[PDB]
């Protein structure tokens, strides 16, 4: 049987893209520029600070100074730091808590793979922290998804390889990393979208100690 269980936080805990849109939106509001919208927010999701600020920018032809891109970007950081401070366990994906006493329950190891720079206040908001036994820390991670580095070290953290793991991801970036690490993927989402070499199941209420077993034999 797999001994642990790397999760992703965005799209597969809780949602954390609503508020980084809320905070870009709230940014290009602030200095006046309009069409941050949530599709123009899919050019957003996953880049860079740099990159997210240069397509705002560019919605109005504005031109800046580096120090007033820097402060633009500090500013969006403050916006979202302040967005978070809602979350709650209201927050939590429909099975997920569920899940995890039931990974805890049967001596299965629980650890956080995710980007999130905020990631143990998260869990603490959301009164999860007690189920995790390691988050990996982005900092201390060379490369980003799609690169294995930060399933290798949430496995490493909770002292498995990550052969003895199942991880859950919605991105394709993140499915690629989980099964460049050794890690066996179970997407949450839409095979369009994650692949049709992998397990997929619609919605995160399918993420069920059962099911993962039952993949796991296969
Ligand atoms: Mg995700």
């Amino acid at each position: 049987m797999f001994k642990a269980v790397l999760f992703d936080l965005d799209g597969v805990i809780t949602d954390t893209a609503e508020y980084h849109f809320r905070a870009w939106k709230a940014l290009a509001e602030e200095i006046g520029i309009n069409g941050v919208d949530r599709q123009f927010n899919e050019q957003l999701k996953g880049v860079s600070k740099e990159d997210s600020l240069q397509k705002i920018l560019d919605l109005a032809d504005k031109k800046v100074s580096a120090e007033e891109f820097k402060e633009l970007a500090k500013r969006k950081n403050d916006n979202y730091v302040k967005m978070i401070q809602d979350v709650s366990p209201a927050d939590v994906y429909p099975g997920i808590l569920q899940l995890l006493k039931d990974l805890r329950s049967n001596k299965i190891k629980i650890a956080l793979a995710s980007a999130s720079k905020n990631g143990p206040f998260l869990l603490e908001r959301m009164n999860l922290t007690g189920y995790f036994d390691a988050i990996a820390d982005p900092a201390e991670v060379a490369a980003s998804k799609p690169a294995p580095d930060i399933f290798i070290a949430a496995a490493h953290a909770v002292g498995v390889a990550p052969s003895e793991s199942i991880g859950l991801e919605d991105s394709q970036a993140g499915i690629q990393a989980i099964k460049d690490s050794g890690a066996l993927p179970i997407g949450v989402g839409r095979p369009e979208d994650l692949g049709d070499d992998i397990v997929i199941v619609p919605d995160t209420s399918h993420y069920t100690l059962e099911f993962l077993k039952e993949v796991w034999l296969q």
